[PDB]
């Protein structure tokens, strides 16, 4: 799949020639209650971040991007990406280095007083033209050079990022609501409260810790011996829809306390009818467009472009693993077409770009996973779980009587569950807990029973500070330079580690398949 | 000698806070933790010095406080001072000592698992009357005075008492988790979970400490060698009364309650000792006499979690040390009263949830859920067919609804009567339904 054929597209041809094959089989394999229960679980793991990127693009742009741009954007590309894509269970959808590259790119044009809109629109078209440049010469090829240091290093980062900031708006909550001896207890409550309120911050702790410890209790359950063996499953699979409509049900027979709920636009409209239409100019809106910028929107286009396909590909590594049992294929050529060429194209209508976001993606595949009865016998791998996740962001506008129902805070507790389960699988975090564990509690893995226990533990280590390097540069305002930061990990692995280890070491701590 | 001393004055420590807390709140501190910690302090110098096995731990169960809640409760319904009626009890337990001088493992786990209930259903009970006494409201009256207790609903104190039992739970039974699992250096990890409960206190009653503006109920706890309520009652209990005369009908009726008391320490005694009479005796006859005093009876229990005459004199001073603090603690005052209830609340959850462990009719009960190809190998598994073995359990079942139903009622004071009456049940009713090789699986002595 990583091969050069050494002809144009050729890697394209190849993979729409493995999967297409296996449409009819796409659409079939959807019929199971795991299919529905995954649609659920991934719907509102879908939906939540976008309208807390889009509450924040709108804020850092004036609105020219916001909410429903966001909605419209991951609906609509999803919809063509599940009914195209090479590996339906990717899911597309906004990030947070989108969202810094939006900041920047919106304080550029500001500051040299340029469109902001159209910028984006000459950045999409670069983005498309590099796109088919790298489609044609298939320099996807160059994802084998990404091995599981970098996957990992990467997945933990993320996962980390999820569990941080998910706590951090647990923290916020308490922040906006402290605990107080008395309070204004006739504060204003509109747009959102302007006072702390009392029981808001404790109710909504209490929430979070909910969710996540009947998510928690279900996923034991599934894997357990109680109840029969279909019925415990089918429950164990809807353990994540159980949790959140408990919650939501304990929740809504509270009625005298306050706790912030899911808020979507109120139609399908610009979230700034001032500022632009549904379809952006290239050449102005209420400027010309310089010529000097339509030729320079091809440096931000090359770091839109680095990012998304970043991400996108270690995405489609991480779940393309021979461990996860997926048989299928995964097209790395196409789905890079697809995911860069819509983003591009979003552009021109002024929504987002998007990518294949990393915990989404996982948490997807292995809601589609069947566990055979402490391995796993298979993944149902089809086209109709990311098209109806699509389908129901994309409705979610006319859904408000009941997202408006939905506390935040249980969608936190769903947020640290995805966090906490999207480590399992990853021999970066098995290693980080065997640094706590004496070695006589050490598995039998090659890589402790062939690399000294130091050693192992030296490698790990070297690895915590890649980790750590990662969050510091994420932390400051050079965000934007992480992607390649993250790649400088790959001659790290190539160069500098032989030094260090030796090759039966790094192939037992390195290897491509468990 | 010393690290054994700590661990067993905290075993000791941690259920004489959480009981006194539990019986000072019930009884209006007639009875709190300043009694039960000097009670305990003292049977316990007693029993070392006299008890003939001096590995034996003398204390407040949760069977006897169980029998404090109810005696209380028939003497709020019959208009009895409670703490004269506890004198005679104890008057009539010596004079039933004085006097003196079968249960196999279906009446020991149906007691215990009837005592894991009532701690799992009592905990949850308090915590739905804090969230009765403080609900969640748009609003609150700023002006509410807290000089006996809060008059009026107070904002985030019924969330946070759910917060700090939760989390006092959680945090001990991940201690407990921790105790057994393959994390850190084997001896740290043991030491650890060794002291998991007081740790977990500790924990939430930090967190609750750094919490200043939020109202939680605390220990009530005198200032010195005192009664936890001055007002109600001192050091000596007069037996014809405090302020009303007690009823010489009564004089006579605290037979029964003494011989219910007698039930429930012997109870205890055959489920720990047993798994020997003269140490009950003494118990009995200790408990007798601090009912004078207006201080708890208690009941001794094994498992304390340890030439001839060098090792009995060691565990002596063992129990010796541990009672001399235990007495002491009561000085410790200033930490005992910023300990939260409902951490306390957290640690009775926990030990009615722990004790469910090693249970086999708890084992039985799962088993009612799992399929039978999941069953384990055991005998009562493998020579018993599954509904003979499911019709055994529900058997007990119905054994711990009516115990439940009877301690719902005003004759919750028969509770121990109840208890007893499934000696004959096993003896007489259960070989008539069963075979003996079925009672030998399913009730046997290992
Ligand atoms: C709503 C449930 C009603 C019961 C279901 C209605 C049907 C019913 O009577 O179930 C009886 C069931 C035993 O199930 P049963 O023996 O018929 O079949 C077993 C099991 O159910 C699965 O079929 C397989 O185990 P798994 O696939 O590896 O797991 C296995 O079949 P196979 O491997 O040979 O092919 C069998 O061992 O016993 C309970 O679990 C108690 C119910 C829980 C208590 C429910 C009441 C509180
Ligand atoms: C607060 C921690 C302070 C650590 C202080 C000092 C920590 C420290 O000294 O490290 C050595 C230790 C290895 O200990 P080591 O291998 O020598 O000894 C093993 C094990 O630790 C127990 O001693 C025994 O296991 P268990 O009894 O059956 O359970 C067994 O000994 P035995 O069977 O032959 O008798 C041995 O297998 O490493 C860690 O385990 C975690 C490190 C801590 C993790 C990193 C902590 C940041
Ligand atoms: C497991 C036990 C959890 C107990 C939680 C106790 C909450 C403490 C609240 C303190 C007072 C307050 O809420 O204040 C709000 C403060 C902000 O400070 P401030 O009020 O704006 O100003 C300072 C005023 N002081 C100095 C008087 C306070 O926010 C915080 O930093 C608290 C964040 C709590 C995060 C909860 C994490 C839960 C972990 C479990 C995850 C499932
Ligand atoms: C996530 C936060 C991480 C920090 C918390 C974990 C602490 C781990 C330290 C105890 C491990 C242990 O005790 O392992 C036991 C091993 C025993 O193996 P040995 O071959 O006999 O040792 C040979 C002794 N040398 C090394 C002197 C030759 O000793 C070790 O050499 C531990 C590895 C030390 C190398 C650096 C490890 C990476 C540092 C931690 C990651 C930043
Ligand atoms: C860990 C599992 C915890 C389960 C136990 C929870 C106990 C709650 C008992 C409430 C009943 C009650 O006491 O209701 C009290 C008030 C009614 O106030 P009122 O109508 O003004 O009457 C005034 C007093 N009365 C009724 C005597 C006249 O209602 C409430 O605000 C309760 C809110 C319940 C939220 C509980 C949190 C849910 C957490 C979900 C698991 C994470
Ligand atoms: C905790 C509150 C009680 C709730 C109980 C809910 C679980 C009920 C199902 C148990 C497992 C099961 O299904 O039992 C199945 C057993 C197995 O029979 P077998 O012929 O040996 O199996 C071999 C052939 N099979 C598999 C085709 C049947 O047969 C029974 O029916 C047991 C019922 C006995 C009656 C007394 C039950 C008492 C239960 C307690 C009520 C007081
Ligand atoms: C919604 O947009 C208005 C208008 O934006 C301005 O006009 C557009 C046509 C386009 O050229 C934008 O870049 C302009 O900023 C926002 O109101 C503007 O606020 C900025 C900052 O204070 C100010 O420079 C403009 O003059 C304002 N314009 C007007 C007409 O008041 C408004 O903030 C946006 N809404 C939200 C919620 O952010
Ligand atoms: C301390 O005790 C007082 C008084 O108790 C009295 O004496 C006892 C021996 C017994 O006869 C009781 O029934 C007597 O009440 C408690 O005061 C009572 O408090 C409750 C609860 O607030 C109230 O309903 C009663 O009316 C009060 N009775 C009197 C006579 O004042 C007091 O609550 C106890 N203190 C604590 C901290 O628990």
């Amino acid at each position: 799949p990583l091969q050069q054929t050494g002809q144009l597209f050729g890697g394209l041809v190849r993979d729409i020639r493995r999967r297409y094959p296996y449409y009819l089989s796409d659409i079939t394999d959807a019929f199971s209650p795991q299919v529905l229960a995954a649609v659920i679980f991934i719907y509102f793991a879908a939906l939540s971040p976008a309208i807390t990127f889009g509450g924040l693009l709108g804020e850092k742009t004036r609105n020219q991007m916001g909410v429903s741009e966001l909605l419209i954007s991951t609906a609509v590309q999803g919809i063509l990406f599940a009914l195209l894509g090479a590996q339906p269970l990717l899911v597309v959808g906004f990030s947070g280095p989108l969202l810094v590259f939006e900041e920047a790119f919106f304080s550029f044009c500001e500051t040299n007083g340029l469109e902001y809109i159209v910028g984006r629109v000459w950045i999409g078209f670069w983005l498309i033209l590099l796109v088919v440049l790298v489609v044609a010469f298939e320099g996807s090829f160059l994802v084998r050079f990404i091995s599981r240091y970098t996957q990992e290093i990467f997945s933990f980062l993320i996962s980390l990022i999820f569990i941080y900031e998910t706590f951090s708006k647990l923290i916020k909550i308490f922040q906006d609501h402290p605990l107080q001896k008395t309070y204004n207890y006739n504060v204003l409550m509109v747009p959102k409260p302007q006072g702390p309120l009392p029981n808001t911050a404790l109710l909504s702790l209490v929430l979070m810790a909910g969710t996540f410890f009947f998510a928690m209790m279900l996923r034991k359950f599934k894997n357990s011996s109680y109840f029969p063996g279909k019925l415990r499953r089918v429950i164990g699979d809807f353990g994540v829809p159980i949790s959140i409509l408990i919650m939501v049900l304990v929740d809504f027979f509270i009625q005298d306390t306050y706790t912030q709920k899911l808020s979507v636009p109120d139609g399908f409209k610009v979230s700034n009818s001032s500022a632009r239409g549904w379809v952006i100019h290239p050449l102005g809106l209420r400027s010309e467009f310089p010529i000097w910028m339509m030729f320079a929107s091809a440096l931000p286009a090359l770091l839109v472009f680095i990012l998304i396909f970043l991400e996108s590909q270690i995405t489609t590594l991480i779940v393309s693993k021979p461990e996860r049992k997926m048989v299928k294929g995964s097209g790395f050529h196409l789905d890079l077409l697809l995911v860069v060429g819509m983003g591009g194209v979003a552009a021109l209508f002024g929504m987002p770009w998007l990518s294949a976001t990393t915990v989404r993606s996982v948490t997807h595949a292995n809601a589609l996973t069947v566990m055979g009865k402490a391995q796993i016998q298979e993944v149902k791998e089809q086209r109709i779980s990311g098209l109806l996740v699509a389908v129901l962001v994309g409705l979610s506008i006319l859904m408000e009587p009941i997202l408006s129902r939905i506390p935040l805070a249980v969608l936190f507790g769903i947020f640290l569950y995805m966090g906490v389960t999207s480590l399992s699988g990853i021999q970066l975090f098995d290693r980080i807990l065997l640094l706590f564990k004496p070695p006589k509690y050490h598995p039998d893995v090659p890589y402790v029973k062939r690399v000294k226990t130091w050693r192992m533990h030296l490698f790990t280590g070297i690895q915590i500070i890649c980790l750590a390097v990662l969050w510091v540069v994420k932390s400051t305002p050079a965000s934007l330079a992480l992607p390649f930061v993250l790649i400088l990990t790959v001659p790290l692995r190539r160069v500098l580690l032989p030094l260090i280890f030796r090759n039966v070491e790094l192939q037992c701590l390195d290897a491509d398949d468990a």
